[PDB]
RNA sequence: GUUCGCGAACUUCGUGGACAUUUGGUCAAUUUGAAUACAGAGAUCAGCAGUUCCCCUGCAUAAGGAUGAACCGUUGUUUU
C-alpha cells in the first residue's frame, strides 16, 4: 500500500521500464493498481536493439511481475516519506 | 694743373662748368716652425604599427533585466 501509493503519486510521467527479457520502453505513466502494472502512453524509443519489435502501439500494459526497474531520474520520485512509512509499518 | 663745351688764327689764345678721400672686401679645416687643401661632407620615394577619440562587430567579466521549454517529483498453485 505504501508502494501502491508511491505509483499513484507517479501519475502522468515519461519513464523508461526495463522488462525481464531484454525489452525496454519509455512511456507516459497512466493507471496503477495494487499489483503494481503500469500503462504507458505515447512509446518512445530508449534503445536501437533492446527496445522491442513495435511501433503503432501508442498505448501497453505492462504486466507487474515482468519489470526489472522503473528506470526514474533523481527529479522523479520520493525517498524519506517512503522511508518513514516504512518505519510506520511493520 | 686735369678733362668736356663754345669764339679766333691737331696747335695756340678768349672763356662756361666739373675736379676730396679712405673704414666698412681676412675662407675655414689640416700639416707649420708658408704649403696643402678650396667652402666642408646622406638624399629622395614609400609602408606599418604606435598614441588619443569615436563608431560598429564578437567574446569575457560584473551587475541588471526580459523570455522560453511535457509532468508528476522527494522526506493450498500465475504480480513478490
Amino acid at each position: 500500500m505504501l508502494f501502491f501509493s508511491f505509483f499513484k503519486t507517479l501519475v502522468d510521467q515519461e519513464v523508461v521500464v526495463e522488462l525481464k527479457n531484454d525489452i525496454e520502453i519509455k512511456g507516459t505513466l497512466q493507471s496503477v493498481d495494487q499489483f503494481l502494472n503500469l500503462k504507458l502512453d505515447n512509446i518512445s524509443c530508449t534503445d536501437e536493439k533492446k527496445y522491442p519489435h513495435l511501433g503503432s502501439v501508442r498505448n501497453i500494459f505492462i504486466r507487474g511481475s515482468t519489470v526489472r526497474y522503473v528506470y526514474l531520474n533523481k527529479n522523479m520520485v520520493d525517498t524519506n516519506l517512503l522511508q518513514d512509512a516504512t518505519r510506520r509499518e511493520v
